[PDB]
């Protein structure tokens, strides 16, 4: 739920700030840029988190590889997101690995989840 997401924001912020002293607090802007930024897959095709999750994490997404729908990521809309916070940290590390080839950095996770807490409205 939102509570659990908000607590992982603190956790990742504090990790990031230890590693990277100039990072002090989450940036919702940078979290949004990261979610929408086009990166280059090995093939040269560009993709973004938004390719599957849409440009609004409050909406239902669709996996471009399988065509399968994906529940919304924004915990205010889909309150099951971040229900088992331990499980979630492992899943998200695995998921970063799968999508990007390596884990997301602690500041990317803090910024991203912070951004998610701001998206409470599905695009209509
Ligand atoms: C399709 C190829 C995807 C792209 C590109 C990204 N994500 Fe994804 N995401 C996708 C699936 C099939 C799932 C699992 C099904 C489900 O309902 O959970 C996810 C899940 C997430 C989650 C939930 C937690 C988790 O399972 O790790 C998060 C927070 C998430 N995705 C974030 C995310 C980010 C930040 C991405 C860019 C780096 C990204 N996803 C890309 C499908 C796809």
């Amino acid at each position: 739920d939102v509570t659990n997401a908000e607590k992982l924001v603190y956790k990742y912020t504090n990790i990031a700030h230890s590693a990277n002293p100039m990072y002090e607090a989450p940036s919702i802007t940078d979290g949004k840029i990261f979610f929408n930024r086009k990166f280059k897959t090995p093939s040269g095709k560009e993709a973004a988190c938004a390719s599957c999750h849409t440009n609004n994490p409050a909406n239902v997404g669709k996996n471009i590889v399988t065509g399968k729908e994906i529940p919304p990521l924004a915990p205010r809309v889909n309150t099951k997101r971040f229900t088992d916070i331990d499980k979630v940290e492992d899943e998200f590390t695995k998921h970063c690995n799968d999508i990007l080839g390596a884990d997301c950095s602690p500041s990317e996770k803090a910024n991203f989840i912070a951004y998610l807490l701001t998206e409470t409205k599905p695009t209509k």
